[PDB]
């Protein structure tokens, strides 16, 4: 792919975040925590998942950046509406206002409904994500593998402004504490 030019720096919204999340000081790296972080709650913290917002807010455009997913055995990354549900329980689908891959229990999917079944050979340490908002695309390329397709969203209904959106997953195994980490451009 040639969509490294739209580069965009991406800083994380800590006050989005599950009240379990760690966020770096430059607001660039998130990990899951062991315990409560010692926050108020809010009506825009995720609260049943380890999940987390940019700060950005991207309404026109083309725009594309890049995370590190090294050693993680589960996450969620893409983007979503600024008005999605933060309380409760829901899946993860453009109906619900998600554009969004994921890694769980060794296998790779979109987060359609239902979720579909994503082919890579090469495990992925760094993803590319790439939005055009008024042609309705969301890709997502695999950076490890020289930039390939991984899977691309067309026909995108984002229906409001579009927030990078990101998911550390539980840690249960105690094989998934790594955090995501915004690459530098
Ligand atoms: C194990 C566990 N319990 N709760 C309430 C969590 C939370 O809010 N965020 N991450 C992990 C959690």
């Amino acid at each position: 792919h040639h969509h490294h030019h739209h580069m965009v720096h991406i800083t994380l919204d800590r006050n989005t975040a599950n009240s379990w999340l760690i966020i770096s000081k430059d607001r660039r790296q998130v990990r899951m925590g062991d315990t409560h972080q010692n926050v108020s709650d809010n009506k825009e913290r995720f609260s049943n998942y380890p999940m987390v917002l940019g700060a950005q807010r991207f309404s026109s455009g083309k725009m594309y950046w890049e995370v590190d997913v090294t050693q993680k055995e589960a996450w969620d990354l893409g983007v979503c509406r600024d008005s999605v549900q933060r309380k409760g329980q829901f899946s993860l689908s453009p109906e619900n206002g998600f554009w969004t891959i994921w890694l769980w229990q060794d296998s790779y999917e979109a987060g359609t409904s239902p979720q579909t079944t994503l082919h890579i050979q090469v495990p992925p340490c760094q993803i590319g994500i790439f939005v055009d908002y008024e042609a309705g695309v969301v890709s997502f390329y695999n950076i490890t593998d020289h930039g390939s397709l991984i899977y691309t969203f067309s026909e995108c209904v984002f229906a409001g402004p579009l927030r990078p959106f990101f998911n550390v997953g539980f840690n249960y195994s105690g094989g998934n504490a790594a955090p995501l980490k915004l690459c530098p451009l």
